[PDB]
């Protein structure tokens, strides 16, 4: 639309299909076929119409991001969040760790950092993975940061094992959730992390198998980024990918397709992610580039650009509990 000035794997539909039950049923059957969904019912059709109407209405608003009628269109946001964003980061942080913002931060004294950073362009980021229903986002987030530090130093990009963390790290709660900081402690104290090729992901906690732990990446330390400080977070991201918690609730996040996400978001992280970059789009909107673990069909081939500088806690609580491994 002419008057829109904040903007500039996709399911196509015509607005006319929303005007009748027949058009909506035809759209629903076409959506099911394109996403390889066989399951249909009056209730799922009802959820589909509710979500599509919200997606359609959201896309008529002037904002720098778009939503798409993805494969999660027949899920209510409550079912979606309970299945895919249930790693309990804020919950375990309150039970185990410190409030956000509280040896010193290794990047504290850095003054000169680039305006734009994209670790994907520097062979420090592996392909997007799929976590499934398992509340193991803390292990995926820790692994993004470990794959990052290893590749920056050695020049060889190796996928590391989330499964080893899920099975072996007894300080965390496996598929029930956990935290990145103790996952890094586990890697330091218990001998290192094996490549994915040696300890593959199964999406459920199994017996810790010592035979699969070989050709390990060893690290020396880890630290938290000083919380509630997006500038301190920018200093750490300029040096390496950072593991952080984010809250991914709301229809805006279930259906996020592209652009800089500036929508509603809470400050109770429930999903671990890796921050692999930052920048500013052509319209002056500052962002973080976040690697998610919902596969390549969600967002921009599995990524989300989140608004940077939105609030003290960062948008979606991105700057509350961030941490990174050290190899000194």
């Amino acid at each position: 639309s002419h008057h829109h000035h904040h903007h500039s794997h996709m399911f196509h539909y015509h607005e006319r299909e929303l005007e009748s039950e027949e058009g909506f049923m035809g759209m629903y059957d076409r959506w099911r076929e394109q996403h390889n969904i066989e399951m249909r019912s009056p209730e799922r059709f009802n959820v589909f119409k509710y979500n599509v109407r919200r997606i359609h209405e959201s896309n008529k608003m002037d904002k720098p991001y778009k939503l798409k009628v993805n494969e999660f269109a027949d899920m209510t946001n409550l079912e979606f969040v309970n299945t895919y964003a249930n790693s309990k980061i804020s919950h375990f942080q309150a039970l185990r760790g410190s409030a956000p913002g509280s040896k010193d931060f290794i990047y504290a004294n850095v003054t000169k950092i680039p305006d734009k950073v994209d670790w994907r362009e520097k062979n420090a980021v592996t392909d997007v993975k799929g976590q499934g229903g398992c509340g193991s986002c803390w292990a995926f987030a820790a692994v993004v940061a470990l794959e990052g530090i290893n590749a920056i130093r050695t020049g060889k990009l190796v996928k590391f094992s989330e499964q080893q963390l899920v099975d072996c790290d007894m300080t965390n709660a496996g598929c029930d959730g956990g935290l990145m900081e103790p996952a890094f402690t586990y890697v330091i104290k218990h001998g290192g992390i094996a490549p994915e090729a040696s300890y593959p992901y199964v999406g459920k906690r199994e017996t810790c198998d010592k035979a699969k732990i070989k050709d390990v990446l060893k690290i020396d330390g880890r630290q938290n980024v000083p919380g509630l400080d997006e500038e301190a977070l920018r200093k750490a991201v300029a040096h390496q990918p950072v593991a952080t918690g984010i809250q991914l609730s709301g229809h805006g996040l279930q259906f996020y397709s592209e652009g800089v996400y500036t929508g509603d978001c809470g400050t109770e992280p429930n999903h671990g992610v890796g921050i692999v970059g930052y920048g500013e789009n052509e319209k002056g909107i500052k962002f973080w580039t976040v690697k998610n673990s919902w596969g390549p069909t969600w967002g921009e081939k599995g990524y989300i650009h989140l608004q940077r500088g939105a609030r003290k806690e960062g948008l979606c609580g991105v700057a509350m509990h961030s941490s990174f491994p050290i190899m000194n």
